[PDB]
């Protein structure tokens, strides 16, 4: 399949070169997989989700996305126009308040929620979780993300927007999950992107167009926006039967565009997510 005039990040993940604007992908498009977006919530009524998104858990007075962040990320995972996996199912977990912050204990309880709730859903092609959030180092936030991965869910988490080593952040520093940096349209590391040996992959993160609350759209930047590109890709690759939840981050890194990014500090991987689709 081919989507003309796609957002630059979608076109990049199916190209060996920057500067294109068409996204190519197998038409299975993630059918039969599920992605949890653990964030500020999802505006499920957005016409871009086509009835494939819904809220399943909130820790606040409303499960509504009064912020926009959670909606933006969920659109990069699986909205018809801005999504990687255009036929996957989206499950919203609201662990951040409408100001975009949340306690660590609420974030941990959301992660344990998904590790059990996938047993209440139909996902015969596999389960992905996208965690567009983070803060300071916490061994108990790291361990919650390890448990979720171990339960059979591919976990993708943001490196962080501090322009520092991601070792001092959680759950970016958990080694068994998939830590995602951010790149821009000229194949440069985003100026805000964290780095380090803990990073596993880079995704498109600067000026990413996607859904917004009120049925709108806008373009924002962050390792929070590279993370749903990889999360959607994993759901796409598991539908095609090319990998499982336990080895999706490893598979994505093996099949990635190698040595194409600039301003990657020594000791950090130089890998850009790539769907390897031959139309």
């Amino acid at each position: 399949a081919a989507q003309t005039n796609a957002p630059w990040g979608l076109a990049r993940i199916s190209s060996t070169s920057p500067g294109t604007s068409t996204y190519y992908y197998d038409e299975s498009a993630g059918q039969g997989s599920c992605v949890y977006v653990i964030d500020t919530g999802i505006e499920a009524s957005h016409p871009e989700f086509e009835g494939r998104a819904q809220m399943v858990k909130t820790y606040y007075y409303s499960s509504r996305d009064g912020n926009g962040h959670g909606t933006h990320c969920a659109g990069t995972v699986g909205s018809r126009t801005y999504g990687v996996a255009k036929k996957t199912q989206l499950f919203g977990v609201k662990v951040l308040d409408d100001n975009g912050s949340g306690q660590y204990s609420t974030i941990i309880a959301g992660m344990d929620f998904v590790a059990s709730d996938k047993n209440n859903r139909n996902c015969p092609k596999g389960v992905v979780a996208s965690l567009s959030l983070g803060g300071g180092y916490s061994s108990s936030v790291n361990s919650a993300a390890a448990r979720l991965q171990s339960s059979g869910v591919m976990v993708a988490v943001a490196a962080g927007n501090n322009n520092a080593d991601a070792r001092n952040y959680s759950p970016a520093s958990e080694p068994s999950v998939c830590t995602v940096g951010a790149s821009d349209r000229y194949d440069r590391r985003s100026s805000f992107s964290n780095y380090g040996s803990v990073l596993d992959i880079f995704g498109p993160g600067t000026s990413i167009l996607s859904t917004w609350i009120g049925g709108s759209t806008r373009s924002i930047s962050g390792t929070s926006m590279a993370t749903p590109h990889v999360a959607g890709l994993a759901a796409y690759l598991m539908t095609l039967g090319k990998t499982t939840a336990a080895s999706a981050c490893r598979y994505i890194a093996d099949t990635a565009n190698k040595g194409d990014l600039s301003n990657i500090p020594f000791g950090t991987v130089n890998l850009l997510a790539y769907n390897n689709y031959q139309a």
